[PDB]
C-alpha cells in the first residue's frame, strides 16, 4: 500500500518555470515550444512491487514501469534516453535520471488533493501540479 496516494488518473493544471527547466535540461527550442503547450494526463498504478507511470498528451505519450531503488531505462517525452532510479523518501517519489553525464531530480508528492512535482536541473526547478480528472 506503499504509493497508494499516488494511484489514480491525474491532469496538468498549472505550471511555473517549465521553459527555463527544459532549457537547463538541454531541450532544444522546437520541443520546449511545443512540449511547453501540452497538458498531460498521468495514469499511475501498483500491481506488487511494480509501479507504472503513463503519461499522455498531445505530444507524446510515455510509460515508465519500475520498482524502487532498481535501476530501469527510460524514454522521456523530449526524447532522452536515460537510465533512472525511483525511491521513496519520506512518502516522496525521488526519481533521479542520469544521460550523457547529466542528472535531473524529480520529486513526486501529494499535498492536499494535488500531486505536485519539482524537477530540478542543477540551480533551476520547475513546479508542474496535477489534479485528479
Ligand atoms: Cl506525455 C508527457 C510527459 C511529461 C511531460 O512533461 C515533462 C517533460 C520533460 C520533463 C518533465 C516533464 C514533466 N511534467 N510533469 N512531470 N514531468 C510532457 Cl510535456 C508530456
Amino acid at each position: 500500500h506503499m504509493c497508494d496516494a499516488f494511484v489514480g488518473t491525474w491532469k496538468l493544471v498549472s505550471s511555473e518555470n517549465f521553459d527555463d527547466y527544459m532549457k537547463e535540461v538541454g531541450v532544444g527550442f522546437a520541443t520546449r515550444k511545443v512540449a511547453g503547450m501540452a497538458k498531460p494526463n498521468m495514469i499511475i498504478s501498483v500491481n506488487g512491487d511494480v509501479i507504472t507511470i503513463k503519461s499522455e498528451s498531445t505530444f507524446k505519450n510515455t510509460e515508465i514501469s519500475f520498482i524502487l531503488g532498481q535501476e530501469f531505462d527510460e524514454v522521456t517525452a523530449d526524447d532522452r534516453k536515460v537510465k533512472s532510479t525511483i525511491t521513496l523518501d519520506g512518502g516522496v517519489l525521488v526519481h533521479v535520471q542520469k544521460w550523457d553525464g547529466k542528472s535531473t531530480t524529480i520529486k513526486r508528492k501529494r499535498e492536499d488533493d494535488k500531486l505536485v512535482v519539482e524537477c530540478v536541473m542543477k540551480g533551476v526547478t520547475s513546479t508542474r501540479v496535477y489534479e485528479r480528472a
